[PDB]
């Protein structure tokens, strides 16, 4: 699969699950939105890495994150609301 896509608020929330995020784990948007993406079991160090790449405003991509039974890319993108100029969140998207 590609473009499963979780985004974090500035404070660790998800603001977004798409519907590849919902395939590829199992879980339903109306279920995690608005949650720490840290306290789901699992998710843990995607959460963990997504603090750091916040704190650093650098984008960092990993390559053969294993989840499950296989190997993903993962990117990391911080963004800032174009209105406010604020650093806004990070957005995290995972391909095979």
């Amino acid at each position: 699969m590609e473009t499963a896509i979780i985004t974090l608020s500035k404070d660790g929330r998800i603001t977004e699950w798409n519907k590849k995020a919902e395939q590829l784990f199992g879980l339903k948007k109306e279920n995690v939105l608005g949650r720490r993406l840290k306290d789901l079991p699992d998710f843990e160090e995607i959460g963990s890495v997504a603090e750091s790449v916040f704190e650093n405003k650098e984008p960092v991509f990993l390559n053969f994150y294993k989840f499950g039974e296989r190997y993903f890319n993962i990117r990391f993108s911080p963004f800032r609301n174009a209105k406010t100029q604020l650093l806004e969140g990070v957005i995290i998207t995972i391909d095979d």
